[PDB]
């Protein structure tokens, strides 16, 4: 039901084309409205996308701009298509880009079947910093369901693809799903097909999932 | 240097050989002890060794029991080789194994270089739980420094090796290592051998790592 897409290789993909970085990112603008497309086509109904890790906020002002452009790019063109929202680290993230995401958030479908939620500035060091400071001395006791409310990546996660030839998370790990299963995927996100998508699909339906139990 | 061994498929392993589960926890034992030579050799300073998730102290009590008691003697027999520590989720474990634990820290060399810590229960969500309550109310603020002291796993880790053919973290990531480096084995726990071990540190040591930054 529910998956997370970790889309990396736009630096890589650029070089190799001979293109910008921009133009690395357009195409994966681009690529992310086709995958979308192949996730509700089978089954998929809530869709996660970290759109950036905490350090990749420190990546250069130009880089960091050419990420948050693309991904907001794609919801300008998609948004009547789907219920939108997103969450992470948003201290990370400049103002317009928020102000231009809630606004997308307002305006996107929130009667939809399908979701599609980023998160942003993702780490774990990071959530558990904001969530201890926003709630320290104001609660008597965490709780999982607190930790489930206040965390990033608001449900569980089934399945996560990560492409880019990486075998890490990267930062990405979801809080609250420690059994999600992970396919990694050689190719540089850009150049993803459906092929490669039906492949980690079929991958990922085939596991033997036990969630730390024994099967009776 | 630093190194995380999940160490997967006894119960697998023991319907192979057609064993009980106490067989298949005893052959883990002697191959975990095994391994620590292959790391000692190696480099490795530091070895945690993910003995337990929180969710598999919910296997029948029985099965709780047999892994609890092969984990612990490996350390009755081997204490005095290295410098023995053990967190997590200890409130999940039986007062029994945690007394013998604290008296075999106490035994173990505090002058090794070399150190073998267990993490118990590990999760995630009971980890920032248990620092929640914990630190509720008695300090100003929770900083990336003091969530890396109070954290199961109390440093950096560079490398996971998982065996038993699961492609997942099974409630194993380390809060504070985002961009530690992961290495999957087919293999059943107890099957490992050294051309095993040498091919998964082989393949961390030539990882391309960017902690989610670019390159200069
Ligand atoms: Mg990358
Ligand atoms: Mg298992």
């Amino acid at each position: 039901t529910t998956l997370m897409l970790l889309p990396d290789g736009m630096r890589r993909w650029s070089e190799k084309n001979g293109v910008s970085l921009d133009d690395g990112y357009a195409a994966m603008g681009d690529k992310i409205i086709e995958f979308m497309g192949w996730a509700k086509e089978e089954g998929v109904k809530t869709l996660y996308i970290t759109a950036s890790s905490a350090a990749n906020h420190g990546r250069p002002e130009a880089a960091v701009n050419t990420f948050m452009e693309a991904f907001t790019e794609v919801i300008r063109r998609c948004h009547s298509q789907f219920k939108f929202d997103f969450s992470g680290s948003l201290d990370l993230v400049s103002e317009d880009y928020l102000t231009e995401l809630s606004a997308l958030r307002d305006k996107s479908d929130s009667e939809s079947d399908f979701t599609l939620h980023y998160i942003l500035g993702m780490s774990l060091s990071h959530e558990v910093v904001g969530i201890f400071n926003k709630l320290n001395g104001k609660i008597p006791e965490m709780t999982e369901e607190i930790l489930a409310e206040n965390a990033y990546v608001p449900t569980q996660v089934d399945y996560i693809i990560r492409t880019g030839g990486a075998i890490r998370m990267s930062s990405f790990f979801p809080l609250m799903s420690p059994y999600a299963e992970l396919h990694f995927s050689p190719v540089l996100f850009p150049d993803t097909t459906r092929a490669d998508f039906d492949a980690a699909l079929k991958d990922l339906r085939a596991r033997d999932r036990r969630f730390g139990g024994y099967p009776a």
